[PDB]
């Protein structure tokens, strides 16, 4: 309602009991963006980015965990949103390692689909003929929700492994320790230092504005 902190310049950032709040914008004519926080658990975010192709920005919450993902006993979240409809974007949790080597993605909510298709897509190496990011496991059960796992580099060579829920949702629950677990299972990485827990919005395209609501956000670490 009120807030206690607020910035629309770009990479503005506020920090309050562990947790961090960062107004992430970049590229060659960003559309203005408003991030307000009214308190640890509370925060949104107001953009307006054009009907251009690529990422825009990603306002986001941060909590840092530094800690092996073998000395975790619990690490889980829980979010409560309100989105829009329309646009190009992804709701998606933000994780790395502190070498920053490793991401690994949540999409809770997003206006593309869980099998690699729509106007938004998961960093991949490889697409069908149709365009469609290919996934590399298909309706994966872990964390507490299914989900549809796909893999790809980023530009420095950094590993991105990216989970789309197969149903979209605007409030729940995710054990991140068991997530990691399992792609650790996999073989993508192994005793992981966990760094950064990160909960925010990749915005492709918001044209006139779109405004998203963060209700509540915390993390469980321990
Ligand atoms: O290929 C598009 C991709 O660009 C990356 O920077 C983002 O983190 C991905 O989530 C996005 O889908």
């Amino acid at each position: 309602g009120m807030p206690i902190w607020s910035s629309h310049a770009p990479y503005g950032s506020f920090s309050r009991d562990g947790y961090s709040w960062n107004n992430d914008v970049w590229g060659p004519r960003p559309g203005p963006q408003t991030i307000s926080v009214s308190g640890v658990n509370r925060w949104s975010v107001w953009s307006d980015q054009p009907n251009t192709p690529g990422i825009k920005s990603y306002p986001h919450v941060a909590f840092n965990i530094g800690k092996p993902l073998s000395s975790i006993n619990t690490l889980s979240s829980s979010f409560n949103q309100e989105v829009p409809t329309g646009g190009a974007w992804d709701v998606a949790y933000d994780i790395w390692d502190s070498s920053n080597k490793h991401e690994i993605m949540l999409w809770t909510n997003y206006t593309g689909n869980s099998d690699g298709s729509g106007n938004v897509k998961p960093i991949s190496y490889h697409y069908a003929p149709s365009g469609a990011a290919i996934p590399v496991y298909s309706n994966v059960n872990v964390g507490g929700a299914t989900w549809n796992v796909f893999e790809g580099e980023g530009p420095d060579g950094h590993k991105v492994i990216s989970l789309l829920r197969t149903s979209k949702t605007n409030s729940g629950t995710v054990d991140i320790k068991s997530i990691l677990q399992w792609i650790k299972s996999k073989g993508y990485f192994g005793d992981i230092e966990v760094g950064s827990v990160q909960y925010g919005v990749e915005i492709t395209s918001s044209p006139g504005g779109k405004n998203f609501n963060f209700n509540n956000w915390s993390v469980t670490s321990k």
